[PDB]
C-alpha cells in the first residue's frame, strides 16, 4: 500500500524520508480531501495496459510522454532537480505514473503542513491544479515516470507565492467542501 506521512522539522537532506516522530501516517482517504487521487497499476505493462487506458479515458488524459530522471542521462539535470523541489503550483493537474524507481511528492495539507507521499513503481498520482507541491528523488536517486496531461501539456511551475491565480482560488474553494 502507498505510504504517506507528515514530515519532521529538519530542513536538511531533502532526499531522506523525514518521517515525523512519532509516526503520523496519512491515508489515501485524507489525500482525497486534498483532491489528490491515486491508482495502482502493473507498471511492467505500461506500453499496453487496458487498466491504464481505463484511467486515461475516464480522466481525459489524452497526452503522455516518458521521462527519466538520473544524473547521467537527463539534460540540465541539476537545474531541473532544483526546480522540481521548489514549492510551486500549476494551472493544470500534475499526473505522474511511476514506471521504475521511486520518489517523493510533497503536498500542503489544509493547515499548510507538509505531507510527504512516497511514490514507487506501479504508483500513479494526480495532484490537482492549484495545490502547492514539490518533488524530489529519494535516496536511491532514480526515477522513470510517465507524464500525462489533459490535452497538450504546459509544464510551467509558479513558485509560491502564486495565490492570485484562478486555479488557486478554485482549489481553495474545493477545499472548503471536503472533510
Ligand atoms: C516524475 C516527477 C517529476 C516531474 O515531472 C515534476 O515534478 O514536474
Ligand atoms: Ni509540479
Amino acid at each position: 500500500m502507498v505510504q504517506a506521512w507528515y514530515m519532521d522539522e529538519s530542513t536538511a537532506d531533502p532526499r531522506k524520508p523525514h518521517r515525523a516522530q512519532p509516526d503520523r501516517p496519512v491515508s489515501l482517504e485524507q489525500l482525497r480531501t486534498l483532491g489528490v487521487l491515486y491508482w495502482k497499476l502493473d507498471a511492467d505493462k505500461y506500453e499496453n495496459d487496458p487498466e491504464l487506458e481505463k484511467i486515461r479515458k475516464m480522466r481525459n488524459y489524452s497526452w503522455m510522454d516518458i521521462i527519466t530522471i538520473c544524473k547521467d542521462t537527463l539534460p540540465n539535470y541539476e537545474e531541473k532537480i532544483k526546480m522540481f523541489f521548489e514549492e510551486h503550483l500549476h494551472l493544470d493537474e500534475e499526473i505522474r505514473y511511476i514506471l521504475e524507481g521511486s520518489g517523493y511528492f510533497d503536498v500542503r495539507d489544509k493547515e499548510d503542513k507538509w505531507i510527504r507521499i512516497s511514490m514507487e513503481k506501479g504508483d500513479m498520482i494526480t495532484l490537482p491544479a492549484g495545490i502547492y507541491h514539490r518533488f524530489t528523488l529519494d535516496e536511491k536517486n532514480y526515477v522513470k515516470a510517465m507524464r500525462l496531461f489533459v490535452g497538450e501539456p504546459v509544464w510551467t511551475p509558479y513558485n509560491r507565492p502564486a495565490d492570485h491565480f484562478d486555479a488557486r482560488v478554485q482549489y481553495m474553494s474545493f477545499l472548503e467542501g471536503t472533510a
